[PDB]
């Protein structure tokens, strides 16, 4: 019940980058703190929310066709 998506995407400044990996995963690495979460997510009508197994869960949505709205972030593709 996942729907992968594969991309790096990354704050508008570049403090923290969050790559989605190949098998629909995800994996952020943020300034001093790499490898800092990494889990799976789930893609509801742009809809999206992070199911950690370590006990952790987020929510977000696709605002737009390169830009990402989770935890009231701003997570754009690549850049």
């Amino acid at each position: 019940m996942q729907h992968p998506y594969v991309g790096i995407w990354v704050t508008a400044d570049g403090r923290i980058r969050q790559e989605l990996l190949p098998n629909g995963r995800y994996d952020e690495a943020r300034g001093n703190r790499k490898s800092a979460y990494q889990g799976r997510y789930e893609v509801r009508g742009a809809h999206i929310n992070y199911w950690d197994d370590t006990g952790f869960t987020a929510d977000g949505d696709f605002v737009s066709a390169n830009e990402l709205h989770h935890g009231g972030m701003t997570f754009y593709r690549e850049k």
